[PDB]
């Protein structure tokens, strides 16, 4: 079975700067919390383990997601698109904005286009500014990823903001009943408000769920896997959120979860390959 | 056993202009989402048809909800009455109402009235003024309700509104809390606030829930028929949501659901009956 | 198996004042909704048999919260007080403010500290002014007691204000983002929005869970448990609320839950042990 890891953010370059690496005292106990052991690879910063890891957990490719974060530590996009080239058959370059304005937001959508990188991945909620995905600062970036084609990641769960106000469902419904031809993808799965996620993929065709680390032991764990083997076998993306998960283990569980096969194949490697390739229209 | 569906809407006269008629693309899409095959005779727009299937899945009468809307069509409430008149021993009518200001909801409260029309819904959500349940403007009507014995359908579960916020638990809280004589049945269940809902009707007696369409194979499934074992007996009502769904393949999944009979009896036939000869006091 | 029931309003003076007693017609009617017979020391108001009642399911020792509310009646912390040393050895005081000005509030709190009572009770959705938990007024009041290493019960489930709003996590959540220092303990656990509280749990490490009646039957019930199993074996609290539920048939099925023998251990009285050990640095 081939998989793509929607959330792996290889111990390589700049990703070495961000808070997952920077801090391990703190990423390795909300690892533990969750149920995990760390990843070897993610303790000893070593891509070499990682990709053994990878290899036999049969994770053929992972998306790199960028990271620009006053709070949660910086990853130039410049370090996103070197390591994706790199490893080409490996990693897919996911570009971040941290911004105060739409100024800001734009130059940087442009420097990330300028990279070839063609997904960006927005945390609005932990940067110097926070802000909620929906904030009016954003729509005009919206509008030009939804009129050029570009999909947009942006964590709307797990802790997105400063409090739990930043993971209610009301700011990504807006935000996909604003711009209704944008593809986006809610890293975390807008975990804890699960219930009213799933109707929110039920009425908006172009949302996709990657619950990723929020997947595993907690609520809503059954309401994902329901949505998965029905409507959103076509719109949940298997993602581990490594160096937070470990590859092996993550993966391993998550093969043994009563998701009917055509739905797993989707979920693990179909709709990700999917997504990544309409990726720049 | 006595089946009465509390929300079929017939393809015949002022129905086949709403929404769920003229644009069958957008139901069969929530239909085959939800995991159903369209109903032949809403393919076919045969009322015949519709009476074939009715009669096979022991189907004895069906609630015609009115609807009024800008955004998903309307259908006259004399159009209603009539479709109740010409099969009466099949058909209970509801009006439904589209204002703008508190005397539009008067004028065609009274236009309900002088149809003989006892019961009526308020899709407030998707009017051409959009708003929220417990909007001051639509408090007047409450309360003329509420005195008048009344029965209220609202639409505040699935897509109620132009976002999510129209379905927030806080809106029906409200209304309840300020009229708590006043029946309200949440048509659609409040679905996806389902853990909310439960509270709600647990605290507000004259609260009746039907989930309908999102009562199959989505979040809160469980949590509504655990209710229905329990204190939610006398307050839950079976409905389809046809044309949404399929009335042989919704009512024989409804039939083996883990429902003790006398609960059962109640929400297929009961508590309706209950409801309609209240209805005008 | 020693059990310390974290929420046990005994039949005593003051106590008797509050609607718990003085209205056993709706506290008898909530109790068969949620699926139990009165206790027979409840609707007796006997000391006696609730003593012989606690002795037989295990109940060490009771936490007598105070009630200070113009909706749900009052009972001073002087009683409170002199209920605790009238039986030193089975009654833990727990104080409680109802306030308008904030040197009401904290001529109060020095009142609760003048008596030997180290645990404050907040329920300022049932004040004569009903307020947030999160309400600017009761921020000086959090200041002081995190300070001064004082627990703060506040109820934020169940019928906690005039409506659910007075329950939507946004409000706990921010108080203890604000005061991560402080211990805080959610009665009725924040009941219904159990995803979601379980995510604030996990994110704010300060909190303590009690859902005590809203664990039975009721939606959230598997998302408790498995917290239990998991992170939050340190940090919930089994109550029984009584005499909203007899502590015979309450204690009896929570002792069939399936919660692992050392988390059994923990949230039956070492986590209420050690909170009340703690309570005054
Ligand atoms: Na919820």
């Amino acid at each position: 079975l081939k998989i793509i890891d929607f959330r792996l953010r290889p111990p390589a370059m700049g990703f070495l700067n961000a808070r997952i690496y920077t801090r391990p005292d703190i990423r390795n106990r909300f690892t533990r919390q969750l149920g995990f052991e760390p990843a070897p690879s993610a303790e000893e910063k070593s891509l070499e383990l990682m990709f053994e890891e990878m290899a036999a957990a049969g994770i053929e490719q992972g998306v790199c997601v960028g990271r620009n974060s006053s709070v949660l530590g910086s990853v130039s996009n410049a370090d996103v698109a070197a390591v994706a080239k790199a490893y080409p058959d490996k990693f897919h370059p996911v570009g971040s904005i941290e911004a105060a304005t739409r100024k800001e937001a734009m130059a940087q959508m442009q420097e990330i286009l300028d990279l070839g990188i063609r997904i960006v991945n927005l945390e609005p909620g932990v940067w110097a500014t926070p802000m909620h995905v929906d904030d009016r600062r954003l729509y005009p970036l919206y509008a030009f990823c939804e009129d050029n084609g570009i999909p947009v990641i942006m964590m709307t769960g797990g802790n997105a903001g400063p409090d739990i106000t930043y993971t209610n469902p009301e700011h990504i419904d807006r935000v996909l009943g604003d711009f209704p031809d944008l593809t986006v993808v809610s890293s975390h799965g807008n975990w804890p408000w699960v219930q009213e996620i799933i109707h929110v993929a039920f009425r908006r065709p172009n949302l996709y769920l990657s619950p990723d680390m929020y997947l595993y032991n907690l609520p809503g764990h059954a309401d994902f896997i329901q949505a998965a083997n029905s409507f959103l076998a076509d719109r949940m993306l298997f993602g581990t959120a490594y160096p937070m998960c470990p590859l092996k283990e993550y993966t391993e569980w998550f093969l043994t979860l009563p998701i009917k096969p055509d739905a797993m194949e989707k979920i693990l490697h179909g709709n990700a390959e999917r997504l990544l390739a309409q990726a720049g229209r």
